[PDB]
């Protein structure tokens, strides 16, 4: 009879932890077709579906000591050559179990953003990325 | 001290209406006679006018219910023979009244051209014409 919080939540994109602090850009888009003819009774179009469109999606983590992962994998860019990756994101229950799940077909990285340093910067340093893809399914069952 | 607007005006042309949306073409012009002797310092020609032309007047109105006026002016053709008419072209004043008045002698229409239609097409039909004639006469007191 209650609806779900968004704070409990976890990625699987091939690195070595699974714990983020922003996740966003899970959208889904068609584009519209529009028609009339000069006979038509009625002086407004009628409409049909077009082609379909997806966002970029983006992840941002907090920076640790030794993890060098958004770069490495970033790094693997070779002229038209990327590593191509599964991504798995899920909203998870009070046992820490699935309950919603995005799954993303075909990822990999348009850009990665360093943290800016200031001398009164009282707060944590935070990284983030951009990731292209190529599909989207949503399951909840 | 300051110049004459262009957008109040009127046609007299044996029409019922003397409204027009649009009206171009009143132009004169001479043709040139060039000249040199062999034996001239100079090694440019000299020059005379020559024999004289005018161009073709249009005229652009809307379309209105129960008007073919156009058509029945252009249907006045019958081999050679055609109704003419002298045409008076006025720019006014505040009182509504000419300033500047262009006279046309002998003039006949050469075409007649109709609206396109669109099923998309938000705005006013309008019909032209484009006349021949036999000259102009400028006055401006």
């Amino acid at each position: 009879s209650y609806p779900l919080s968004k704070f409990h939540f976890s990625v699987e994109w091939g690195g070595t932890k699974i714990g983020f602090t922003e996740v966003s850009g899970l959208d889904l888009e068609t584009e519209i077709i529009e028609y009339r003819h000069g006979a038509s009774p009625e002086y407004s179009k009628i409409k049909m579906p077009g082609m379909q469109k997806f966002s970029n999606i983006t992840l941002k983590r907090g920076t640790f000591k030794s993890d060098n992962e958004y770069f490495q994998w970033y790094n693997t860019i070779n002229l038209n050559k990327v590593e191509r990756r599964d991504l798995t994101i899920s909203l998870l229950n009070e046992e820490h179990e699935p309950v919603v799940t995005w799954k993303v077909k075909n990822a990999w990285p348009l850009k990665v953003q360093s943290t800016d340093l200031k001398g009164d910067g009282n707060e944590v340093a935070i990284e983030s990325m951009e990731l292209a893809h190529e599909g989207l399914v949503i399951q909840n069952e």
